[PDB]
């Protein structure tokens, strides 16, 4: 292929300029219209092809225009494990493999000369809408039980845990019943401009996140049994952790699988 290998078929990209036609909410595009991205006045500007090395670029800064639960801007892509729909999402009894060829293109520094942080992978909790609706929540968000960061020189791993091991259900499902862990680093530093990879393996009560085919990061504790009452979704791209003035980051996307 001409371009980088992404199934277009079962993502969705939203991207940080403003929708024209839903002022206030980031522009996206799903199926199949995202085929389309390297003609779309705006995305575009934020998911493009470089045709010289077939990867496809993730371009994100502060923007001012972000999603409901968000809080940063991204040019961020949502699995759809179902081609067109965004309903049907995976527990992690069913499992899901995510495997992606990354490299980090360009960041900024923040003013203490530090680089700015990216996230570049996220399994994201979903609701469904009989739990949405059971505890009456105003939409169907769910904690991110996994976040990968590119944060000075390392990757790093950022995994949810639940607060109170006795909450009971309804409880569980609300995001305030899930804090953070401590975080983990990869041992391997992964400099700029450099291509690595990223995989992640997810099956009944067990997350593992590869770098470079080499070191594993397995999280298979009582947290990750109790989050076995979510659905969820992959994300991979460019969720910029900064609002600093003119700070960004491109990251590029070479190869990019995912399999149920």
């Amino acid at each position: 292929s001409k371009t980088a290998k992404i199934d277009w078929s079962h993502w969705t990209v939203t991207v940080p300029e403003e929708n024209p036609d839903k002022p206030g909410k980031p522009y996206s595009l799903g199926y199949p219209e995202i085929l389309n991205y390297a003609e779309d006045k705006i995305a575009s500007k934020y998911m493009y092809d470089d045709p010289k090395d077939k990867s496809v670029v993730f371009y994100a800064f502060p923007s001012g225009v972000t999603t409901a639960n968000t809080h940063y801007s991204r040019s961020e892509l949502r699995e759809t494990m179902e081609t067109g729909s965004n309903k049907v999402n995976w527990t992690f009894a069913k499992g899901g493999k995510m495997r992606g060829t990354y490299a980090i293109d360009d960041i900024s520094k923040e003013p203490d000369g530090k680089y700015s942080r990216v996230i570049i992978a996220q399994i994201h909790g979903v609701l469904t809408d009989e739990q949405r609706d059971l505890i009456g929540q105003k939409d169907n968000n769910a904690p991110p039980i996994l976040k990968v960061y590119w944060d000075k020189g390392k990757i790093r791993v950022k995994t949810k845990v639940l607060k109170d091991l006795n909450a009971p259900y309804k409880e569980m499902l609300s995001e305030h019943a899930w804090g953070d862990d401590e975080g983990r680093n990869f041992k391997e530093k992964i400099d700029l401009n450099t291509r690595f990879t990223l995989e992640v393996k997810v099956s009944d009560g067990r997350m593992e996140v590869i770098l470079n085919d080499t070191e594993s990061l397995v999280y298979d504790d009582i947290h990750m049994k109790k989050w076995g009452i979510f659905e969820n979704y992959f994300k991979a791209g460019n969720y910029f952790q900064s609002k600093t003035p003119g700070t960004f980051a491109k990251v590029k996307i070479y190869s990019l699988q995912v399999t149920h």
